[PDB]
């Protein structure tokens, strides 16, 4: 279980553990290993949160939080309190969607929504983007559902691109077990190599750092 470097071994960064809820890799055991690894490499804090989700709220990430995220967090809490010491546990912050989506975060998301409605190339790209992920599955989805799922990605896009506070705590890096199409996409966005207006409008020369950590 290691980082697939200098700054990390020097513990320059606080580390986020980004949980894709419903992704079969994110068993409690693999989540435990990620939190273990992050505790041993972090500058101070480890921030556990729900990163993606692939009507009781106007926000999909919020609806995910109250339907599934709370129960996941309760299971993580109980496991952590048996696997780690009192002092290690004090390094861990459980960031709900609300802890992350403060007013500054919501302005970025709003910018992306407006761009999704006005720029048809961006709409086409994010949409076709969803169509690939569902292409690897058995179920079908209509274009209206495809479009709904696209908006859900934009809600999570700022957290992947910019360094943001959770409960007042800034985490510069996050761990994830594998590269995904979203991480390559975010890579191009952060460089201004795709949809450069997004970099111009919502990024701030402090890019979120992506740390690939697996067995």
């Amino acid at each position: 279980m290691e980082l697939h470097k200098n700054d990390i071994e020097l513990k320059k960064y606080n580390i986020g553990v980004a949980i894709s809820l419903g992704n079969k890799w994110f068993s409690i055991d693999n989540i435990e290993k990620l939190v273990k690894w992050s505790l041993l490499h972090t500058k101070e804090y480890v921030i556990i949160y729900i990163a993606n989700s692939i009507k009781l709220s106007d926000s999909h990430a919020e609806e995910v939080a109250i339907r599934y995220g709370r129960n996941l967090f309760i299971k993580i809490k109980e496991r952590v309190s048996l696997s780690f010491s009192q002092d290690e546990q004090a390094k861990i912050i459980y960031a709900t969607w609300s802890d992350i989506a403060d007013s500054k975060y919501k302005e970025k998301v709003k910018y992306l929504y407006n761009l999704y409605d006005k720029n048809i190339n961006f709409k086409n790209y994010i949409e076709n983007f969803v169509k690939e992920w569902v292409s690897k599955e058995k179920r079908t989805f209509n274009n209206n559902e495809i479009n709904k799922f696209g908006r859900y990605i934009l809600e999570e896009l700022p957290e992947l691109m910019v360094q943001v506070k959770a409960r007042g705590v800034l985490f510069e890096a996050y761990v994830y077990p594998y590269k995904t199409r979203i991480t390559e996409f975010v890579g191009l966005l952060q460089k201004g190599e795709i949809f450069p207006e997004i970099k111009t409008n919502i990024l701030d020369n402090h890019p979120k750092i992506f740390l690939e950590v697996r067995e």
